[PDB]
């Protein structure tokens, strides 16, 4: 067939109960992951295919660069809460690797009031507990899919796209492919 499992995507042998429908995992440190977003635009190209009633969840993982790997889960969570991940995540992206000035939170925080976000609005985010709770729901996504890399991407928590298994050769053919497959995926 043209879709095979194994192929572009793979089956999760233990399916996620309630999971998003369409969940990507990514880190700011990892530069697949600014590839992915800033030059491929994997999770825009994704969007536009998807079925109506089909949202697009993005989450960010710890375990790559430490303290401020966890310092950018949080500040991710305060994204989600505030609703200004459109406003942040080429800043973050960015900061982390172009420019490398995100060295600390408060760099990461400067990021946010730079685009708009007041300091005593990012700070009570930043402190709440809707926060740690949607911190602790990324750490627990990551577990449930048994997450063993960026970037990545799961559908109704049955299935995981293989990029590997896609063609690389043109960029945008691989845009395509992956997006693609995300849609047959979602109608699966």
């Amino acid at each position: 067939a043209q879709y095979e499992d194994g192929k572009q995507y793979t089956t999760l042998e233990k399916p996620v109960a309630g999971a998003p429908q369409v969940l990507e995992f990514f880190s700011f440190f990892c530069p697949h992951c600014y590839q992915f977003e800033e030059v491929l635009h994997i999770s825009d190209n994704v969007k536009k295919k998807l079925p109506e009633g089909v949202k697009m969840t993005k989450y960010h993982v710890n375990f790559m660069g430490g303290d401020l790997g966890k310092d950018l889960t949080q500040a991710w969570a305060v994204a989600m809460a505030l609703g200004v991940e459109d406003k942040v995540t080429v800043p973050l992206f960015e900061g982390v690797q172009k420019t490398q000035t995100i060295r600390s939170a408060s760099d990461i925080r400067d990021v946010f009031i730079n685009a708009g976000i007041k300091g005593e609005e990012y700070d009570a985010a930043w402190n709440s507990f809707v926060v740690k709770s949607l911190v602790a729901q990324q750490e627990k996504a990551a577990a449930d899919v048994q997450l063993r890399g960026v970037p990545a991407m799961f559908v109704n928590g049955k299935y995981q796209l293989n990029p590997q298994g896609m063609d690389t050769s043109n960029m945008d053919v691989f845009v395509q492919q992956y997006a693609d497959t995300v849609k047959y995926l979602s109608e699966k």
